[PDB]
């Protein structure tokens, strides 16, 4: 059998051999502890340790599985899906439901995420998010409803495939590019460039958009209302903040659909970037990473539109 | 024909009697502009001013359109659902491509919106938002997708009735206490308490959160992760904010599905509030609204589960 | 606390295998029928129905284990033939209940708390399934293997169970239960109606052996706007003007099939269906059929229930 | 510019209504048949794909405008029988050319971009429908009157347009176009296959009526993952041992009907459709039946295509 590493970022969401037998017989399961935290509090200091380990373990193994929380798996996944250079499947899974309630998915979940993992047809996608039957790909993937187990859909392209019975149909596979096809290389680094996220709504402050300023970030993410649109003060503040050396990735709070580029607002006229189907946190992610790489907002934005 | 009220907040969404005549046939069309601006900058001076002017124009016809920018549109028609007095069908209605473009659909959506506010079935359901041959109520209805015409949607709970036509098949109608039936009354007000909204994610700043405090702000609504968590730093601004009078109120930024009150936080303990199914901009709306009554949180939470 | 009965037909969807049924609930059970869902038929139909109005006044909710693949249609055939008030929620599981993972235990827990809730009676038969309180009428089957797959396609659902608790934020405007006129404590047996299906090159013969075997009605999965292949039209048009009743649903998964759209329906004496879908017109139509034969007033009863 | 042929199968859906045209195509038009999308059928289907491949070589692209009720069918068919790798774009109006905000006339455009885009080349026939560009093997129509009702419903769509500008971000993997071994160059006919619909109480006169037509194939519409009534089930088992095709698809809107779940298939030599609903399968069936009868490289076929 196919031997699957196990990485963990928390808890354990079945309760790993021991309380899923059935995972002996598919694969030949290690485990290792990466950090324990819950996810809500996941952040740059993990995501680097989880890039550099799965990269320098990816010899050692035939596939990675990576158990961590739901509220911001889908960031990690996009995260890895731009650092890992192991084009051998890293699924990531987590679970709706305490391992010890009733109808616990956190099992059957895992189970998926080994069969993933093992499957030979898994690789060279990038990073996957494995939940409910179904082989989610790591930068369209995003947490659709706050309780339901269904809850991870790629709401914009869709799923790679389904599984059942342990079987895979794969019937798509991401365009954009990933792992090692992607400049990032976060091996060396130990910190990431500061990027944070701004709400637009009615008689939105500035004040949030003002203090990142004050505070010297390196970028920011607008979560905006339309099609990207910016509420006045805010537009101010960032248009402001563009010409001063802060990125600006204009994103949205719409949960589906692309943030277009010279749509809503002239990006080339304040150095702005447009987000694509990056909902806003997803975006906060590629823009500290291209932050490594560029600081020039048209570059910026040709990072946007092939990542 | 009944007499509908067309209350302006910009520009023409058809391009209105000429522009789209067939509106004469169902109703008698009388149109005021109220303000004129994007929705992107909607306000709370925008809002009581509507509010207001619905209420005292209440007598002097037999319905109301209210044409407005589509981005922010689904918080203006909750705090209407929250604030208006009149009985009487309100309607909300904009369009999601320019009125001089190909197959524009506002000239449609204008045409469904009087059909909606003209029949009497529409009554006593509290403010409606109509697009895509769909009324939806004020509460529950959400922006889903930045560019599409079919973004209108009732993701919790779905739409009131469908207009096929020029008629409507109500199937449902809302069961939160709207219009009449709240102590809202901001009839005297000239100003609203000041809530602003703070995003979560990974590794988010607590900046935002500390902006807000130092300026005093009234009340806070966390954007949160999954099922309204909070990011580390974040949740110790906001516990600090709600022990020395800030009132704070727990959403998603996760676009379905509530955020249950003590879940995944002990709402009790902090003195914070659950948002239910209220989205973050909601959550603001209702939140500034409850702060015009009470700042006590558990009285707040009271109100959350009843409007 | 509250009485709840379990009315069983087929194999279970748990294992008690939920202990925590007794902080909710006494619940006593009885095997009312035995059968796979697919193979759901007239029969237990009518003695289900029979069974919850007679023992309505000996418990205070029903629980009604199903299986998946028709539970949308004897939810709203109960819809419409249930005369007791109290509760009726039906209930399944989209995995074996030996599945790791398997929905089951969790679903009927969450049916037994909607039974018991107060706030769910005069709300219609409902379905509880994953974590979503779902009225009769508007359920259907969305994917054939998600433990989500039920939904409300239309008009969404009546409420949604977090920790035991449902904030019910809708009710049905259908009427349903006592407000119908059907009647099954008189019927032995149900009208004869036969769906066929609509699509490209369609063969009239599925129409015709229905009309030939004398069907009472027959309903139409259209395409679009609960559209006819030319064919299958002519047929049905001759079979409704000479007695059959013939309603027109539709093949697409949501929306409705209107009145005077894309056919003529008086002229023919069709009916349009609006939004259920062709096994729920299915449903509807025979229950018309115990009280009228007239297609004026069979399409007034699927503009009412 | 580019050439683009237009290839109308009907009415129009816009009306220069859309002089815009001109900024990206040279545009020519041809009127291939007019019928109503509801009565489209198998010669209509043949005559497309030869016209197609045999014009293959004197344009750019194609557009095709369709009626909205059977578009997923002869989009899935033209997706297996087209043998040109030029874009070929399938286009409808929900709405009529004549009503206030009418579809069509944007929904045209966009499909002369997507026609046009060289980048659209190589992923199929494909489907453009409110600002999306679909892949004719998974659409589907989903509401029977909403603009937006043409969707992906199990792996999404391959890209929108927005601004003439298409972001592809998928192209699907089964095979397609010149991967097929299909050939219409040589039919003036299609095997004979019908669908037959499951549901409570179903009757077997629909199967039987098309086994004694002497029909090539039947696909069952069934329950959940593609169950089947006892009555359908038992004929069409009958039917798949003496030479029917036999594929069972579900009438479940969106997932797959598995193989070696609820039937043991090869038992009685039944073909599981995939994601292939009960039209689409059709498509899929009538095709395999003119390159053989057996139900293993039928099966086979399903998995590929
Ligand atoms: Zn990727
Ligand atoms: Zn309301
Ligand atoms: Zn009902
Ligand atoms: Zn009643
Ligand atoms: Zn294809
Ligand atoms: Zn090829």
């Amino acid at each position: 059998l196919p031997n699957i590493t196990i990485l963990a970022t928390g808890g354990t969401i079945a309760g790993l051999v021991n309380a899923v037998p059935q995972l002996k017989d598919i694969a030949n399961v290690k485990g290792e502890q990466v950090v324990n935290i819950g996810s809500q509090d996941m952040n740059d200091n993990v995501w680097l340790t989880l890039a550099k380990k799965i990269n320098t373990d990816c010899d050692k193994t035939d596939g990675f599985v990576i158990t961590h929380g739901t509220e911001t798996m889908e960031e990690t996944a996009y995260f890895l899906d731009l650092t890992v250079k192991c084009d051998k499947p890293v699924v990531m899974v987590g679970a709706m439901r305490p391992s010890t309630s009733m109808s616990a998915d956190g099992p059957f979940n895992l189970y998926n995420a080994v069969v993933t993992a093992a499957d030979k047809a898994s690789a060279n996608r990038g990073v996957l998010v494995v939940m409910n039957d179904t082989v989610l790909d790591g930068r369209d993937v995003t947490k659709t409803n706050t309780t339901d187990v269904a809850t991870f859909k790629s709401v914009n392209y869709g799923p790679l495939g389904y599984i059942h019975n342990g079987k895979i149909d794969y019937q798509r596979t991401p365009a954009r590019k990933h792992t090692s096809d992607t400049p990032f290389d976060v091996s060396k680094l130990n910190e990431l460039p500061k990027v944070g996220i701004v709400y637009n709504y009615a008689n939105a402050s500035d004040l949030p958009a003002k203090a990142l300023v004050d505070a010297g970030y390196d970028g920011i993410v607008s979560a905006g209302v339309g099609n990207g649109n910016l509420y006045k003060s805010v537009f101010d503040t960032l248009a402001t903040a563009a010409k001063t050396g802060t990125a600006v990735v204009r994103s949205s709070r719409v949960p589906t659909g692309a943030t277009t580029q010279d749509a809503e607002v002239d990006d080339a006229k304040y150095g702005f970037v447009a987000s694509g189907t990056l909902n806003p946190q997803k975006a906060r992610v590629l823009l500290q990473l291209a932050l490594t790489q560029t600081k020039d907002p048209q570059q910026i934005q040709q990072i946007f539109n092939q990542y």
